[PDB]
């Protein structure tokens, strides 16, 4: 079975510069202007059947805040499936969680924000 252009997805486009694909192929699904492409950056048609489709959602995280352990590496008014902020524990405190997070594609700071503890 051959593989023609993949179907549409969650508010996102597909196909780059072709139409077929047969098998062992992949398709980077495009997302609306401002939508982050989560999931494998390319579908996978293997046997006339497309598989492993990524998502096209929004990933504007809140703020990589934390208890006396802010990032201290690079913060911004807003983020998007990226902006990996490194968390710096204030003083004599340990980050309980993760000393390095990035605005994930789910509108948040993944991994969970660290908690400068003692």
């Amino acid at each position: 079975v051959k593989c023609q252009s993949p179907p549409s997805i969650s508010n996102g486009r597909h196909n780059g510069y072709e139409d077929f694909y047969t098998d062992g192929s992949v398709v980077t699904y495009s997302c609306n202007s401002g939508y982050s492409l989560i999931g494998n950056s390319g579908v996978l048609c293997s046997g006339g059947e497309w598989s492993d489709p990524p998502t096209c959602q929004i990933v504007k995280c809140p703020h990589p805040t934390i208890s006396n352990g802010y990032l201290s590496s690079g913060f911004k008014r807003s983020y998007s499936y990226n902006d990996n902020v490194d968390f710096k524990c204030k003083y004599g405190y340990k980050l309980s969680g993760s000393s390095s997070s990035t605005c994930s594609p789910g509108n948040t700071w993944k991994p969970e924000l660290p908690k400068c503890v003692r």
